[PDB]
């Protein structure tokens, strides 16, 4: 793949390092989208206390 | 919003269903975040096989 023919041109110790970081990169991934929810939810809210 | 304007619409039992739905759904894309990560580690892997 194209994200094979780029990572084989970078270090051992590059590699090493994006490996460890996904992780983590994901964790925040998710708060993210925890925050979103709050806002996809809000309205229905809004719309239960018009009624 | 459009969106709102839809909302007010519906009965309480349709807003209760759609807020519990949203759950379910905030799972399923954290589920979806995991299938994106591992994607990325596997290039990663292959790209350090290949020293």
């Amino acid at each position: 793949s194209m994200d094979f023919d780029f990572l084989k041109n970078l270090s051992l110790e590059e590699l090493q390092m994006r490996l460890k970081a996904l992780d983590p990169m994901m964790e925040r991934e998710i708060e993210e989208l925890r925050q979103r929810y709050t806002a996809k939810r809000q309205p229905i809210l809004d719309a239960m206390d018009a009624k």
